[PDB]
């Protein structure tokens, strides 16, 4: 496979690694980082997460990369891209998605992550859009998306279709960026 790594100024976005495992299994144990999903994730839940991330990047070469820091810390969290393969309006396309430990909030590494992510979907992949979905009080999340250039059509507004019709979290936002939009930036 060998699954190419992708560089920021500050980051490394790379395949994961056992090692990330616990890192990560304390990040979805995090009320914090776990706040506007449905719950906190056990070991096994969280192992899982990763399970099909790395089944994502051997089918497709991509997926949500592990962020390293060089010179700081060997993981942070996770930022990249995932297949929208479900039945919602604007499948099938190419998510975006990221989740950091509280630790590393308010240095602009999200951002940072996300710039080398979109960099790699539109310079090297070739794709017409990439999306991202959060829900309205994810505040943090969707103001990462404006900020990466990414626009919202409130009418866009869905309920996620791997959640219950009356779930609480059901009610998700879309950002779109296109290929043009990116370039234009
Ligand atoms: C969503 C999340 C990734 C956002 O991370 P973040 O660190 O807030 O985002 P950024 O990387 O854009 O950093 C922005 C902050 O850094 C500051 N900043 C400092 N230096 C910066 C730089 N060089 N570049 C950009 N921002 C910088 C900004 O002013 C801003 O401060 P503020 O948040 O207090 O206003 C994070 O809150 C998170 O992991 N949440 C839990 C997981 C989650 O819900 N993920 C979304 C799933 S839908
Ligand atoms: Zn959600």
């Amino acid at each position: 496979s060998a699954i190419s790594e992708l560089h920021g100024p500050r980051l490394l976005l790379r395949a994961w690694r056992d090692s990330d495992r616990e890192a990560f299994a304390e990040m979805c144990a995090d009320p914090q980082v776990m706040e506007f999903f449905p719950s906190v994730l056990d070991r096994a839940q969280s192992d899982a997460l990763v399970d099909r991330v790395q089944a994502h990047f051997a089918e497709r070469g991509y997926g949500p990369w592990a962020l390293e820091l060089p010179g700081e810390a060997a993981f942070i969290g996770f930022t990249g891209l995932f297949d929208v393969t479900m039945d919602v309006h604007f499948a099938p396309t190419v998510e975006i998605g990221w989740r950091l430990a509280p630790a590393y909030w308010g240095r602009g590494l999200a951002r940072e992550a996300a710039e080398t992510a979109l960099d790699f979907a539109f310079e090297r992949l070739r794709l017409p859009e990439v999306v991202a979905f959060t829900t309205p009080p994810n505040r943090r999340s969707w103001g990462l998306m404006e900020r990466l250039g990414m626009r919202r059509d409130p009418a866009e507004d869905f309920d996620h279709p791997l959640l219950a019709a009356d779930h609480p979290m059901r009610r998700h936002i879309l950002y779109r960026v296109d290929a043009a939009r990116w370039a234009e930036r």
